[PDB]
């Protein structure tokens, strides 16, 4: 409906321009063709959306829960009938295949769902006092207003899954999609206006991190921050978001490595390498970016790896439903893909096969020949660079896989369950999965990561934790006598 | 003479610079302790690094047993830590005591709790899947300590913290130094295993903030003041690592009209100013409902009138012993001073004689006397009159702060409707604001600060959720299509 | 839904049926005798069925993921929300409960199906901190098997479908026996869960007498857990039979609540409150607050204000408008038995102050005062409206009367002072208590239970299905280790 | 050797007493009770008398007592061996292993006291509070058998009276002087009177009169399950609730790619230990056809290395003699039956006084009664299996569901047999009798009801208590003609 209604900010119940007018047009990564004109709002649009939410906020965190749940149940219905649309944005504002974007919208409706779930079963605690006469509870609190800041590579599961359960639990919302995916931003305030959430209550400010991010960040009426995007980007955030003491949740990249020993069935073990390393391009934070195998199998499964990976179709992706890989989001993403192959070609190592780009397209490359220096072993490769690392024994396949800043997810493939324990419990990883992909992902799972990974954790009441308080309450029956005056 | 505590040894700071420390009631000596730098620091930090490991991955009865050992040793030398409080930190017999009672509940509850730490089992989403959550612990954790319960407050961090498989660098305040040898005392004598437990004794800037910004801490426990918390959390950043905040308190003691009158000018007595009024907890604002205020201020005044300050160390029924130093009796006297400006009538106290400090109480208040809008970390105390229950709110809600807070009220919906609507991260009706258990979510909210501690709050505060997932099925993947 | 059309049957493994033997009998109206259905009178051979249906669907069923059951259970929530004036117009004209009733138990029966649905997926397991070196510790959940579901005539819809819902949400099969005073409720249940399509043999109604196809159900060894709410005998009489098998049990049994009323309330409101509480569906009500118990200070102006909005309460045909506020008795004996009650009131010197008539199966409420404790009133559950009021001098005096009796499910105190609220609520000897609130406060998702003769065990979300699962300790050794046998090794 | 009624070690009120034989060797070891009703009924009314009391103090406080008891029980740890022995026929190594985990038992009692949690709950409705506490059953009935007496009082004892019920303890008949030296032991803790109580007697007069009484909440219960059957029947007169740890016939399922001899070696310990007299023995041996061979030939070998004697003589007797001369008789049926029906005696059988030589039975099918009963006692069969959904079929054909292990090193088989396998407690690659003091232990299908261990037990002998606060008025729907 791009044809018939202009792409707004949302804020207390109304969509409107920025209060500037500014605005940027919005290309696809498939063709560059024209998709909308957005807002490229300023401080002034966020203050106006942080004051709605605030204001807003007494009323919808004394409603009963099931009220709240109610409100979510609505937004379900109303995502549902929707789901047409935000597939065919995912797809030529993001550059994802139909596989991923269906995959993104049945994983969205659980999330919405799971959030309208637990929203009423959300408890405190009753405790024993080691005082006489003395009732001692604690309760679940709302923290209040709550920043949303999202990137653009799963922009309409990572948004909601943030967005609902932090609606659930009885604060506000100001969220600030992604530049590069601001009409799924968009199209999300449409499903919530939709549902009728009373003014204020979510607000969608579209416009630059640096700018309509950081008010968000800074401001004194924010209580907590929760964001998903870059570990630098995080690292600012945290500082910015010290001077109002408000909390955060922050996740942030990945490097995760994928274990494969000389125990499994070689062929499978490539199907799912290729698909955990690959999918969305590779763009995916729980992406399987680091392939460790075991030398016993080393050259096999290279060698089906490669094979699976040569089969993977590359095309614009409205074309039809089984094409395998789209473009990245932009020409920065091909630039630096760029790099990370020509760092990993000076440095000796083997290019096995890919290497080609073509607008934002950009092949699978897979390295092997690689060592700890290469840039692709010491960053986060938000795309389809892989490299793939042979190791003599399950000691080495730990060190490897423990050797980076990173500590998101991870994967061992073994069918032996000695190796498999072992293996995921060294491994230094928020979240670890034998003999599956790496980022395995359920609605109500904490989700989140350790080292340069970031803080926190997302899904169900892990959610909820993040942006709730507990608030410890006593009652006491009887009267006694105190120590000063010591003269009575 | 006194000494850091590194990898199971008792030794100098690298530089060998010393500094002598003295006491607040009479400026008389007390110790030479080290004054550390930030090789020092990193020296602790290297030790817990490497004893991490080891630590964390014995089973939990076995650091229950630690702890249990440790709780063996503390009740052993208990009036040591009781005449170091006193003599170091100024407080009274009974003060001390208190919180060497508590101080036995809680390493005796971070024992308890060590082997229940649980994490979940979870329904999956998908067939032939396990699918469940451990508790990790974050690993070596910085505790950076206060001066005013400098015991209790650095045993709450240092043995929850270690319970569930962290190691620790322990920098207490400079004012309470000796507080923190003892503290590694008690521990070397447990016998806990090199590395796992650590001293530094040097000044917040250099020590600490070594501590806040290193690579290899995890994460961070502080109480302090507010802007000293700000300033650590955004130190923190750096390495991303998480903090545990308890801050400021400007906690509102709320009295209504239907009290017994006489009870709660002598509960308002003790909870206002006890240790002198520099407890976090203490009850700061007094708000008095219209219909008993004259009565209640009679009382109040009368009670602090008996008052009792002296050398603490004189004798077991001193109610009050001096400030901690001459810094903080200058703030009392900035809070008398501008109250007085600003019209404040002064109904008692003000009289200060070295550290000492007679508790001043002010009535005739407004929100923007400093003793309204600022923590008042000691005895000078405002007094406010309210005409209902919805003022009475009004003005306990008019700070930056929120840690605890009280009503006194037999009215069942005056108490919960007023315990609601207050901005704290605790409340108690009918008690004192400071009521404090050592397993109970301890912490604020505002400029108070952020986390819990206390029981398995804290244990929430050191460590980490990990999903782990079995899959017992293989499965067909959507690329490439033309499999 | 037309009375005269309605064909009800059996619902097993899948399909609406007669029982084996073909026999029926008739369901009327407690408000005038009229005929609503012929209905099964089932026997042991249906009741095996059925039960051998949930047996067989009972893996496919609990393996499925929970996410699974919770499709079938928003389903069903669905096809539930088209059938409320159905349901309602069956409860009025079979229970006997006025509009305003049989609306509010629809409305409850809703969110209950809505509750079960939102806690399929989220009820957890633990793991655990192992006392050993390399060991994995952990505690799963899993279904207890096929459960049997017993229920009562006074709530049929909502006690039905809070033991239905969440014991389907876990993963158990069910086998369902409702009142026989109230089939054609359990028949629109089964209806509901047809449409709702779940797979067959993992819901059965079975419509028959309680010692025959009840008891079957208790004593067969397929069925792993009964649930159960009626009468304290007859839930002894179960618990007894259910012993052969080690089958567990729920019993929500009778109760007979204190409204304990102090001196300082607002009495016009503990008045009303009062009459809600102790006189809603004719006092047919577990939590109903079937002894009232009042202050002497408040005695004489609580008396007045109870006895003139009881006078105010309109008996009638339940069918005739919405705001009729009391119906009949289920059936002719209840109103004997209420008739007991009162003779023998009577009959020890309790003074009646109002009511005691009674024509058909409506009965007028009656209510008593200089009652003592050796009335039958205040030894027995008095399922109906008879009420007595005791006067008492101080909170002391008040706390022994409310725990002077056999039972212990809910209780009640008003009262504006915390003290005296937090020491009675602590003193009463019940599975639950209210502060400023009706004895028969219930939520979807708490827990609600007796203790004493009032039963055993909660039902109401989570802890329905602690009811109906059991723990699963397992764990994994990563380390071989040396043995003590033979030593000689 | 006498009850412990209310505060007294007193003889039962007819005076009647009986002379308890070492199984040993048949010498006389004591006099003990022969209680009657009278005396269940007295400690019953002492229980109930205490209760209230016991439950009302605070939760640290019962801690207190429990880690007093903890400490006598460590003062008395040689007293208990040294019975457990002569009395019990257990071994050195048996008995050591009971003292050190009844040591943990009542440790973790203690430590969880402090910690059992209720909920604070979401209103649906406005301006309600909604919450639920735990509440203590009340008088809590304790009946125990024979094999392990000690540790399984003491779990159930321990546990009981934490969260504040008081008890009454029937002991076995065959190991009374241990239910005497747990009352020494209670008594030397010093708690309150009634609230631990002791009565020596029989099962169908004491126990029985015990699970019929009118103030007896609850009743735990360790036993046979026919008597578990009887009890559960007889509690429902009063609707006490019940606790049943019945018998169990675990299978020990070994497939084709483990450590043939260690697997060996393991069953030997799970099926034998105790010769064979414990609930969670491994009673089922299931081994794949592709090592059973060699798991036969290892296993037979380990079993003939066993040296039975008098447990007294030193600490390297692997087993000692059954508890009675029922049992041998007992185990002679068993074998009887087997040799029968066409098994092959692979070694063992031999008896002597109460003493026996582990029975081996290959070539057994589902007729055999030592596939079909609980085999309480060292006669164990032997099943060769073709495959896993075989192994499976043989390891759920029972009417028990107590326990059960897999050894393999596939984590796909382990874990698919484990889920498959009917039975409340699994392990994979380790013995069938695991337990620890916290974990939830009991069984499914005729092994028994409820769970035991740290606050599982808690469970069981506590129950949920809504409570709510409404602090609104509103308008009610009767009378509908009011406004
Ligand atoms: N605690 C609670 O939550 C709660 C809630 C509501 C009501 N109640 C109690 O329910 C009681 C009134 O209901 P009611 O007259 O329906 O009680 P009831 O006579 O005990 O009947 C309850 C159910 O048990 C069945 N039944 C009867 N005998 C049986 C047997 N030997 N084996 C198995 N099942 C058997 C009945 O079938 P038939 O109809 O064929 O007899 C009926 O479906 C009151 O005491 C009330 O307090 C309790
Ligand atoms: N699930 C577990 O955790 C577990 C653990 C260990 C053992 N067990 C089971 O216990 C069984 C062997 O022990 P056992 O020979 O002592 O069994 P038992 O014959 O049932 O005796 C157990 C206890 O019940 C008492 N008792 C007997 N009849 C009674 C009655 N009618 N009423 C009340 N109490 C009565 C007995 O007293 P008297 O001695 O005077 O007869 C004894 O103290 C085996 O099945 C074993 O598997 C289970």
């Amino acid at each position: 409906d791009l044809n018939i209604m202009k792409v707004a900010n949302y804020i207390n119940g109304e969509f409107k321009e920025p209060s500037t007018g500014a605005f940027q047009v919005k290309t696809s990564p498939v063709d560059g063709s024209k998709i909308a004109e957005v807002p490229r709002s300023g401080r002034e649009d966020a203050r106006e959306a942080i004051d709605s939410a605030f204001e807003a906020l007494k009323a919808w965190a004394n409603i009963p829960a099931i009220r709240r749940a109610e409100y979510l149940y609505k937004m379900l219905e109303v995502f549902r009938q929707m789901k047409e649309d935000f597939m065919k944005i995912l797809t030529v504002e993001g550059g994802g295949t139909y596989r991923k974007v269906w995959g993104e919208v049945v994983f969205t409706e659980r999330l919405i769902q799971n959030a309208a779930e637990l929203a009423r079963h959300y408890q405190g605690r009753v405790l024993q006092s080691d005082s006489e006469s003395t009732i001692s509870v604690v309760f679940k609190r709302s923290k209040g207003v709550v920043g949303v800041i999202t990137p653009w590579n799963y922009p309409l599961s990572i948004s909601m899954k943030k967005i609902a359960h932090t609606l659930a639990v009885g604060n506000t919302v100001v969220y600030k999609p992604a530049s590069d995916t601001p009409v799924t931003g968009w199209l999300i305030a449409q499903m919530v206006a939709k549902a009728g959430l009373p003014k204020g209550v979510f607000n969608l400010v579209i416009g630059p991190g640096p700018v309509v991010g950081e008010e968000i960040v800074t401001h004194k009426r924010v209580a907590h921050v929760t964001f998903t995007g870059e570990s630098s980007t995080g690292r600012e955030i945290a500082a910015k978001a010290a001077g109002t003491l408000k909390t955060v949740t922050l996740e942030l990249g990945g490097s995760d490595p994928l274990i494969i020993l000389d125990d499994v069935d070689v062929d499978y073990a490539a199907r799912l390498a290729v698909f955990a390393s690959l999918f969305h391009q590779g763009q995916i934070c729980t992406s399987a970016k680091r392939i460790i195998v075991h030398k016993a199998v080393a050259d096999k499964f290279i060698e089906r790896y490669v094979h699976y990976v040569k089969m993977l179709r590359i095309d614009d992706p409205r074309k039809d439903e089984k094409v395998d890989l789209g473009p990245l989001i932009n020409e920065r993403q091909v630039a630096l893909m760029k790099e990370f192959v020509d760092d990993a070609v000076s440095r000796g190592g083997r290019l096995l096969i890919g290497g080609r780009s073509w607008g934002n397209f950009f092949e699978p490359a897979i390295f092997v020949d690689v060592d700890r220096n290469f840039r692709i072993m010491r960053e986060e490769v938000f795309g389809p660079v892989r490299p793939i690392v042979v190791v003599e024994n399950d000691d080495q396949a730990v060190e490897v896989a423990n050797d980076t800043d990173y500590g998101l997810s991870g994967a061992v493939l073994t069918n032996n369950v000695n190796r498999a324990f072992r293996i995921a419990e060294a491994v230094e990883s928020g979240m670890f999965h034998i003999n599956d992909v790496t980022f395995l992902e359920e609605s109500h799972v904490p989700f989140g990561g350790i080292k340069a990974s970031g803080v926190g954790r997302e899904g169900g009441e892990w959610s909820f934790h993040e942006t709730t308080y507990d608030r410890w309450v006593t009652v006491t029956l009887r009267t006694r006598r105190f120590p000063i005056p010591s003269a009575l």
